[PDB]
């Protein structure tokens, strides 16, 4: 009554044919799976790449985290405790707060006690966890190259599944990105205790994200499939309005824990599972997920794009600059970073990467003409990829320039996308210029070559 849970995700136990590459797999449970956001994935049983730390040597600084149900929280962006004495701590919390050994504590008994003390506002439960990317303080679960491996770390040094190579595996579009996206491209680590949690988000740009449970108690998620994105915002908006705000940047993102029975009474169709150790979790374009750890925990996750995405990326800039947030990248200076390794890239690609470019093409064709028309005649070509990200930032919408901006003498420093061409200054059309990466004539051989690679 209290707690209804929600019916369970997919759950794939892919064969060693199937398992072999990550991509191939993926882009086959993708319609089963987008109809439900989440989906879990049990690899071959002989799968299983060997876990081996000093729980003595790794520290980390630990994140507090108060429990309370659509209290506002910030999201982890870019003492100590060493991994024993964090374990020490979360196994001592558990089994103190249920009286009980921690494995004899059910999960649904976990689940729904979870959901009790977030509600009242009476508990003042705290704890804390660990979320960082790998440094030399606290590396990789997975193998690595740099120190001996055994013959066997090495079998999964150059695996699909390696969280370590999916970013970088050639069908991540993300891997020929040469900016700054390092809180986006590299393994974020979670050292999770009981009733540690992440609020509902959806992922950068809304990409993917695939989840490794390295070892220890099982992680729950909770997931809302793509289509219904905004129907959770509606839902999220009426009930905690102040996480809705404008945010001064992208430090400052408020999220929350939710009940998911609210969202199920709201007719939002919510997902769950257990992530229990070695099994991968895959969320999918702007499905929205969250959950909590059952206990003592070591998980390790990636973002990463594929050729499905590239179309959802470029739409996603779209809505970032309708709610003016603030982009980790340029989508278009990806596009053109990729058009101009046509002849090495991978022939799906850049047949994808072609069809996405046409669109951009015609857009930015269409905008150049308005802001003819608007008495912006000087322009000069200009290199945005120079520029760090906070010196090309629309003024009003703060999107990341690369295609096209305005800029003002009157205003020296300062630009806007083409789409606000009033918001500049007070200054007549003929003192702007028109800042171009490129002329429509660079941008049609580009796309040409992507053809021809595409065949
Ligand atoms: O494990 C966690 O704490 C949170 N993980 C995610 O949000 C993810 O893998 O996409
Ligand atoms: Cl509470
Ligand atoms: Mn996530
Ligand atoms: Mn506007
Ligand atoms: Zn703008």
């Amino acid at each position: 009554s209290m707690f209804l849970p929600p019916p369970e995700c997919p759950v794939f136990e892919p064969s060693w044919e199937e398992f072999a590459d990550p991509f191939a797999f993926i882009h086959k449970i993708r319609p089963i799976a987008e109809q439900t956001g989440i989906c879990k994935v049990r690899p071959p049983p002989d799968w299983q790449p060997p876990f081996a730390c000093d729980v003595d040597k790794l520290h980390f600084t630990p994140r507090i985290q108060r429990l309370n149900e659509l209290e506002a929280q910030t999201r982890v962006k870019l003492r100590d405790y060493t991994l024993r004495t964090f374990g020490e701590m979360a196994d001592a919390f558990k089994s103190d707060y249920f009286n009980m050994p921690v494995h004899m504590v059910p999960t649904e008994l976990v689940e729904k006690e979870f959901w009790r003390l977030v509600s009242t506002i009476e508990e003042d439960v705290t704890v804390e966890y660990g979320a960082d990317i790998a440094s030399k303080e606290f590396g990789s679960g997975f193998p690595v190259r740099d120190i001996k491996l055994s013959p066997e770390e090495e079998e999964y040094l150059d695996s699909g599944w390696n969280l370590n190579n999916m970013p970088v595996m050639e069908q991540s579009v993300l891997a020929h990105i040469t900016a700054d996206i390092c809180g986006m491209k590299l393994p974020w680590l979670y050292v999770g205790m009981c009733f540690s949690s992440f609020c509902w988000h959806i992922e950068d740009h809304w990409s993917y994200s695939i989840n490794y449970l390295h070892w220890g108690e099982p992680k729950t998620w909770y997931g809302v499939p793509g289509y219904a994105a905004e129907q959770l915002e509606n839902v999220m908006k009426k009930l905690a309005p102040e996480l809705f705000v404008s945010q001064p940047d992208l430090l400052h993102q408020l999220v929350t824990i939710m009940n998911p029975n609210t969202l199920m009474t709201h007719e939002v169709p919510v997902y769950r599972t257990n992530q229990c150790a070695g099994e991968f979790v895959i969320t999918f374009p702007r499905a929205y997920h969250s959950g909590f750890n059952q206990g003592f925990n070591f998980a390790e996750a990636v973002n990463f794009c594929t050729v499905d995405w590239l179309p959802l990326g470029r739409q996603c800039v779209e809505h970032y600059r309708l709610l003016h947030r603030y982009c980790v990248f340029s989508h278009d200076e990806m596009i053109c970073k990729m058009a101009s390794k046509a002849d090495v890239l991978d022939v799906v690609v850049a047949s994808t990467v072609q069809k996405d470019m046409a669109i951009m093409i015609e857009d930015e064709k269409a905008l150049r003409e308005t802001v003819r028309k608007l008495g912006v005649i000087d322009s000069e070509r200009m290199d945005f990829e120079l520029l760090p990200d906070d010196e090309r930032q629309c003024v009003k919408c703060k999107t990341t320039c690369f295609m096209s901006a305005i800029s003002c003498s009157c205003k020296p420093g300062l630009l806007v996308c083409l789409h606000h061409v009033k918001e500049l200054c007070s200054c007549p059309p003929y003192k702007y210029k028109l800042r171009y990466r490129y002329t429509l004539d660079d941008l049609y051989p580009m796309m040409n070559a992507l053809k021809l690679r595409a065949e």
